[PDB]
């Protein structure tokens, strides 16, 4: 099929995304960029979908839920940050036709895109409009522990695997309101790379905080600009997942297709995949990020927390002071 667009794919279909994608990358992205909206999107995909229970109804999953009954489930303090999110892509949204759901989704995969080093995410097309919102306590919060952590995931479907997988997503992510002081504080050094550099960060001896002192919801950071959440510092370290954890570390490969895999699954929960049609040519191909990750300068194995009893990849370490990392700007 040739879109009237010039655009060839495999499926009509996916002809209506093409100008869509276009339109997010301009307006949304500030021109195919792995800034705060691309991160932004990534994050509200996650939160739009895990409104949904295997079990019993906690929402229509990938429904774009989030969006439709913005005001109610803006509401919940696991959403805080997300209406930034929201109020950003509205004017975007308003122009595109789109289910909300297709709309979440589609930019969340689009933004992914944009980080060099990410997957090329699955996007199939088809998201009825939501029914409902999700109801409160679908999305977990840092304060949480693993044991509530992996309760939930499984009650969505996700094993302890997956939930690894997910949450390599922090290797693109900054924080705006678990320290309102300090905006835009990154979780690794390489916040505009979709790398492994927050799997190894994670595991090193925290220090200091970065802002405001001690808030709910973080841990001592290793890096001055850096943010710790609490549930990625008990994830990286409990017993069920810390093997997962040091897997990832300068593994770029398992990292991504782990991810991939895993998003595939997370952006239709809810959804009847056989009534979906794959537009997966509608994402854009992302740029390579091939060679190995390094410690932060000033750091070396005798700083690295190991939980795992597998032998530690070999990382090369860097002679000079320990680096401050930068915020992200704010669009
Ligand atoms: C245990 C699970 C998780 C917890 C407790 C958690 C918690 C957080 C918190 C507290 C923030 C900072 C929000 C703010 O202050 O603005 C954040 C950012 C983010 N999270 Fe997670 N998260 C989890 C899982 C995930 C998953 C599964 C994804 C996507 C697959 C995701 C993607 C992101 C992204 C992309 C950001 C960065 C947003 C930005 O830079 O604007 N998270 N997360
Ligand atoms: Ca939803
Ligand atoms: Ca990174
Ligand atoms: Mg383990
Ligand atoms: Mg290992
Ligand atoms: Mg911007
Ligand atoms: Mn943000």
């Amino acid at each position: 099929v040739t879109c009237p667009d010039g655009h060839v794919t495999a499926n009509r279909a996916c002809c209506a995304l093409f100008p869509v994608v276009q339109n997010l990358q301009e307006n949304l992205f500030d021109g195919g960029e792995c800034g705060e909206e691309a991160h932004s999107a990534l994050r509200l995909s996650f939160h739009d979908a895990i409104g949904f229970s295997l079990n019993s109804n906690k929402g229509g999953g990938a429904d774009g839920s989030i969006l439709l009954f913005n005001a109610t489930e803006l509401t919940f303090h696991a959403n805080g940050g997300i209406d930034d999110i929201t109020s950003r892509q509205f004017p975007v949204f308003e122009t595109t036709g789109l289910t909300p759901g297709d709309f979440v989704h589609l930019a969340g995969a689009v933004g992914t895109a944009n980080c060099p080093g990410a997957p090329r995410l699955q996007f199939m097309f088809g998201r009825p409009p939501p029914i409902a919102p999700a109801p409160d306590l679908t999305v977990p919060e840092p304060t949480d522990d693993v044991d509530a952590i992996l309760a939930r995931f499984a009650d969505a479907g996700f094993d302890a695997s997956e939930v690894v997988a997910l949450l390599s997503s922090h290797t693109i992510a900054a924080a705006d309101v678990v320290d309102v002081t300090i905006p835009g504080t990154p979780f690794d050094s390489t916040v505009g790379t979709f790398d492994t550099q927050v799997f190894l960060e994670v595991l090193l001896a925290g220090r200091s905080f970065p802002g405001n002192g001690s808030q709910p919801g973080e841990v001592l950071s290793p890096l001055a600009g850096e943010m710790r959440l609490q549930s990625d510092f008990v994830v990286s370290r409990d017993s069920r997942t810390a093997c997962l954890w040091q897997a990832m570390v300068n593994n770029q490969q398992l990292m991504v297709s782990s991810f991939a895999a895993a998003m595939a699954k997370l952006q239709v929960l809810g959804q009847n995949v056989n009534t979906m049609v794959d537009c997966s040519d509608v994402i854009p191909e992302p740029a390579p990020f091939a060679g190995p990750i390094k410690f932060p300068a000033s750091f070396s194995m005798a700083d690295v927390e190991q939980a795992c009893a597998s032998t530690f990849p070999q990382i090369q370490t860097v002679a000079g002071p320990a680096p401050t990392v930068a915020p992200v700007p704010g669009s």
